[PDB]
């Protein structure tokens, strides 16, 4: 499946894609503004995330660090980023289905919209200005807002036993972003699309 990653923000970012034990096509590039980075993602792939990255540094062996998101200090990230960050998340070709979400469990820090660019279903967006909004226990020195697990490491908000319920922090991400997951047990925002359906993720897609 062709993943199309475009950068709308007006400032850089470093985009990331991963499964969690390997990296999807290069695992990561550099995003000016306006600039677009098409991917292809072997089908069948399972939890497979992208998210952004913001202020990163880079050595000329693809060696540094990012304030937001960064993956083990490396450009192509083989293993997920540090929260926080939004996510875009997909499992392709699941029994016939294409399965997309945004999530908030891993902390905010760049608006995202998510959508099919071949037909058959919708998109998904969480564009609200949750940093600026963010509580002031969550907000994250390097910029972005940590969702509560991250920040408080307690049963209830990281739902460690499997019984947890929302929280005065999950409700605030999902007061902002309805459409995205808030906690490990929110009501699913999962939208279905045809097997080996294409995407576009376009980060800052107001702005």
């Amino acid at each position: 499946a062709t993943f199309e990653i475009v950068n709308r923000c007006s400032y850089t970012v470093w985009a990331a894609a991963s499964k969690g034990d390997a990296a999807l096509d290069a695992g990561g590039r550099q995003l000016n503004s306006g600039e677009s980075w098409t991917i292809n993602v072997e089908p069948g792939t399972n939890g497979g995330k992208i998210w952004a990255r913001t202020d990163c540094y880079f050595d000329d062996s693809g060696s540094g660090i990012c304030k937001t998101g960064d993956c083990g200090g490396l450009l192509r990230c083989k293993r997920f980023g540090r929260p926080p960050t939004t996510l875009a998340e997909f499992s392709l070709n699941q029994y016939g289905k294409d399965y997309i979400d945004i999530s908030n469990i891993k902390g905010f820090n760049v608006p995202m919209n998510f959508s099919p660019t071949t037909r058959g279903c919708r998109g998904v967006r969480c564009a609200a200005d949750i940093v600026g909004q963010c509580p002031a226990k969550l907000k994250a020195p390097g910029g972005g807002c940590n969702d509560a697990c991250t920040v408080f490491q307690t049963s209830e908000y990281c739902c460690t036993t499997g019984k947890c319920g929302p929280t005065e922090y999950s409700r605030f991400f999902k007061r902002l972003c309805p459409d995205a997951f808030s906690y490990v047990l929110d009501k699913p925002t999962t939208v279905t699309c045809p097997g080996s359906s294409n995407y576009r993720v376009t980060f800052c897609p107001t702005a």
